[PDB]
């Protein structure tokens, strides 16, 4: 509701190859967080903080959206 | 490398929930993170009974 209550922010980005087959969904974190971030959630329930400006991140979002 | 700034307070209707995950590294607060149908995340108290019930709903929805 525009507040920190219940807010998740990405302190730092995951570095490394996005495991494309393991991705289940994604969301974009609050615009009020310091970092702009896309969080991927894997099928096994891992979370991956990612930079929305990155080519490979944008490709992984497009993939998920295509399904 | 994600942080829950503070746990959510209040009810989240089950129909608004899409999925969940839990991280346990420092600053996570070991929070249960609910991803809503509207595409937001609500990080929540893992010891709260309502939070537990929502995760149980989501798990049961998956496996049927």
């Amino acid at each position: 509701r525009g507040t920190n209550v219940g807010r998740e922010c990405c302190l730092e980005y995951f570095k490394g190859a996005i495991p494309l087959r393991k991705l289940k969904t994604w969301y974009q974190t609050s615009e009020d967080c310091s970092r702009d971030a896309i969080v991927f959630v894997t099928v096994q329930g891992r979370a991956i903080c990612s930079d929305p400006n990155n080519k490979r991140v944008k490709n992984a979002v497009k993939y998920l959206q295509s399904l």
